RNA sequence: UUUUUUUUUUUUUUUUUUUUUUUUUUUUUUUUUUUUUUUUUUUUUUUUUUUUUUUUUUUUUUUUUUUUUUUUUUUUUUUUUUUUUUU
């Protein structure tokens, strides 16, 4: 099966590259010009854009009679870049929305309204933006709505989407994400800034339920087993404050606890483009099928793949303000870090595969992305990721457990007088958590958060990998070299 | 001490809590501003005083206790009339 599973993605990737061929002729770019990841965010952009449903309403709740709101309902603009002479700026493309959905109906089919399939991929691409935004700008004008501080905006990986990808990115976003929504609902309840709703999810759950059952599906799917999943399942039962200070104390706890959370590769289209180019100038050898996964050391033969000859903007000017400024590499670094949702993952790590040192925002420089007024082209740096490594999605052993079948009330067929490793005080804790016991919870799962901390703070002490861990070469997806990343001071 | 059935799969993967590889919604806004903790641009109360005084630290104009002595002595420093040790 997985070797379908990468056609299928190959199939879905293919289709990608044959919109954004098709996107790229439209608006007019240059053969060259279309490698240009910019321009792959521009063209993702436009897409959301039009595919925003929710905001298509409101639109047209506030087009009125104007006869230029009615014409520009029915352009669509898209701002690229454009090269000549080794310099580089902007263009206002400009198609019609039946150009653009031609091409969307015509490679995924007229029934775009088949949502899943549009949804799936445009999520990727949206999740993608949402990371390259969390990396940027550390989302000041979305959380002077959205109401919370600096440690809540570090576990909400992917929380810039619009509304409805939220659901579809259930496994990969952070667990921040979820709690933060969580948090303003309750907001939108006061306010009545929202309209509420009802949802079904096919082959996870044929359940027909609200985002108040959505949301704490999706953080029972996050949290830690036993107390936090637990607390998962008193959620409904909480009150409104105990929901906000629950949420909390759990955000909080997630800063060190690390229960399944799903990582992701999204590489631009663009890159996706520069890789069909490439295989075309290597001469029939590199097959898409090949890199065609989400998971698995795939994604890193496409990045390193890309960091043969794929082009981007250089600006003169920063993402920045003091006089200290750095170089096209840091835009590689910024890259990756969006490519593989890298924000919170060890700089050390990174540090060790990008085989170059790693930094934070303090010393981390970049561009807009958005294209300019006057700039130059750059290609990229070989091999990056001179060292890969094997994803994951939790803990290396969460938090210490029971016996795993030993030490229970012993059986006796013989009959000789004994004594007995006597457990009946943990036998009435199983009973007790089978059977749904509920008076003292929120306390008592407050508390225990209190001591796993506690407790984590000494199993900190082997808590590092899965036990294989290590930062092997580019000559060895083997596995063969196992090194560590540091010492320390 | 006793007596029969048969339509969800096999000739491998670690020290491990849950479907590990699969399947759809939509009425609070976008095509810029810095090295930054909170709505940065908006919306109502009322019983201790007025139409002057200096270069200035505190109520500047107000409100109660009682067991060691009286109806004289000099130009003046301390109990001026009193109370036990011995190689």
């Amino acid at each position: 099966t997985p070797e379908e599973q990468r056609a299928k993605n190959a199939k879905t990737i293919l289709e990608n590259i044959q919109i954004y061929e098709r996107m790229c002729d439209l608006f007019g770019v240059s053969e060259d010009d279309k490698l240009i990841i910019e321009n792959s965010i521009s063209i993702e952009r436009m897409i959301r854009v039009v595919t925003d449903k929710k905001y298509q309403d409101k639109k047209l709740k506030n087009a009125g009679s104007d006869p230029e709101k009615i014409a520009n309902a029915g352009k669509v603009f898209c701002r690229l870049v454009e090269s000549t002479a080794g310099k580089c700026s902007a263009r206002l493309g400009m198609a019609l929305k039946p150009n653009v959905e031609a091409v969307l109906t015509d490679v995924l089919g007229n029934e775009l309204d088949r949502a899943a399939v549009l949804g799936k991929r445009m999520g990727f691409s949206a999740m993608f933006k949402s990371n390259l935004e969390e990396v940027l700008y550390q989302r000041g004008k979305n959380q002077l709505k959205k109401r919370n501080a600096a440690e809540t905006f570090t576990l909400s990986q992917g929380a810039s989407l619009e509304a409805r990808f939220r659901p579809i990115m259930e496994k990969h976003l952070g667990v921040g994400t979820v709690v933060a929504s969580i948090k303003n609902i309750l907001a939108s309840k006061k306010n009545g800034n929202y309209r509420n709703k009802m949802v079904r999810k096919p082959g996870g759950n044929r359940e027909s339920w609200s985002p108040l059952e959505r949301e704490i599906s999706f953080l029972n799917k996050k949290l830690f087993p036993g107390p936090m999943r637990q607390l998962c399942k008193k959620f409904e039962y909480l009150n409104e404050q105990e929901k906000q200070l629950a949420l909390n104390l759990m955000l909080d706890a997630s800063l060190i606890l690390k229960p399944q959370v799903t990582h992701k590769m999204i590489m631009p289209w663009s890159m996706w483009l520069a890789v069909k180019k490439y295989a075309e100038m290597n001469k029939g050898s590199p097959s898409l099928e090949d890199l065609a996964a989400y998971s698995g050391v795939r994604a890193f033969m496409a990045f390193n793949t890309a960091c043969y000859m794929s082009k981007f903007t250089i600006g003169k000017g920063i993402v920045g303000d003091a006089e200290i400024m750095e170089n096209g590499n840091d835009k590689m670094q910024t890259l990756a870090m969006a490519c593989f949702g890298l924000a919170y993952e060890d700089t050390g790590i990174v540090a060790a595969m990008i085989s170059q040192p790693m930094k934070k925002r303090y010393q981390l420089r970049v561009g807009n992305f958005n294209p300019p007024e006057k700039g130059t082209i750059k290609g990229t740096s070989a091999g990056y990721f001179h060292k890969w490594a094997e994803f994951g999605n939790r803990l290396p052993f969460n938090s210490f457990g029971t016996g795993e079948s030993k030490q229970i009330s012993n059986s006796g067929v013989f009959a000789v007088q004994r004594p007995s490793t006597t457990n009946i005080q943990r036998l009435a804790e199983l009973m007790a958590r089978n059977t749904g016991e509920t008076s003292d919870n929120f306390t008592q799962l407050v508390q225990k958060i209190r001591e796993q901390v506690g407790a984590f703070a000494d199993q900190k002490a082997n808590l590092r990998e899965f036990t294989g861990g290590y930062i092997y070469d580019i000559t060895d997806v083997t596995k063969s070299n196992p090194k560590i990343p540091q010492l320390g001071g």
